[PDB]
């Protein structure tokens, strides 16, 4: 069976919807599965509010290192950095480290309301070309992800082109890209997702995201050891929800679709 064939098999054992695209960077080549359907980022969308920070920095030598103060108000669910720092402060720099490196949900909407609301990011996301990521929300309604609700989503395909434009490609000046890409390199909770279906000393980088829906999804950049980058979304959602999130799904995914690379 083809890679399609194999892909449409999975769906079809998971009893949901899944989105995959994959980048190879070798020829700009895709693997694509529903890739211009909507999905709920949830917290994958962190890379995007981080990112728009990281652009901020470019003109601003001061802003990574902007204290930022931690009050207890300001946390909500899932806040395993931020809880440590209440009453304190941490910099903008700490909150992109902590949002991405462990989900923490303060340490994302921290980052949102430094610019200015979720249309910032939005528009953000608009100036690296993307016409199809939208942030409607903080946390944590964010994670609501009910079928069909268009606020806080994007296509796998558009996520796959602006996560490669982030990384690999022109979003971002040089310090800047080396920054995310150390940010996700040094993930902490993607063990169990793509990385499970990939060979062990691959390095990655990555950012999951959960929510409402049995959503379970990933993004990450690859880098073989003897071939260019791939560049991968693996989306994931389902009908009823309190469904239980499914990460083996998206290392399912992840390993039909690296096969041979």
């Amino acid at each position: 069976n083809s890679v399609q064939q194999q892909l449409e098999a999975l769906e079809k054992s998971s009893g949901g919807r899944l989105g995959v695209a994959l980048i190879n960077t070798a020829d700009n080549s895709q693997i694509l599965y529903r890739a211009d359907e909507r999905f709920a980022m949830c917290s994958t969308s962190k890379v995007m509010a981080a990112a728009a920070v990281l652009k901020q920095s470019e003109s601003d030598k001061h802003l990574l290192n902007q204290r930022v103060e931690i009050k207890k108000s300001d946390l909500v669910n899932y806040n395993p950095i931020a809880e440590k720092h209440v009453n304190g402060t941490m910099t903008l720099a700490e909150l992109g480290a902590a949002a991405l490196q462990y989900s923490d949900n303060t340490a994302m909407n921290k980052l949102i309301a430094h610019l200015g609301g979720p249309d910032k990011v939005t528009a953000f996301a608009r100036s690296l070309g993307d016409e199809t990521f939208r942030l409607d929300r903080t946390e944590p309604t964010l994670n609501t992800a009910i079928p069909g609700d268009p606020r806080d989503t994007t296509t796998p395909l558009a996520m796959a082109q602006t996560l490669k434009n982030l990384t690999l490609g022109k979003a971002l000046a040089e310090t800047q890209r080396a920054q995310l890409v150390t940010w996700l390199k040094g993930n902490t909770t993607g063990s169990a997702s793509i990385r499970a279906g990939l060979p062990k000393s691959w390095v990655v980088g990555d950012k999951t995201g959960s929510g409402d829906y049995g959503t379970t999804n990933d993004i990450a950049v690859i880098w073989p050891e003897n071939h260019a980058p791939l560049v991968l979304v693996t989306y994931f959602t389902q009908p009823e929800q309190k469904a239980e999130n499914r990460n083996d799904i998206l290392a399912a995914a992840a390993k039909i679709v690296t096969h041979g690379f």
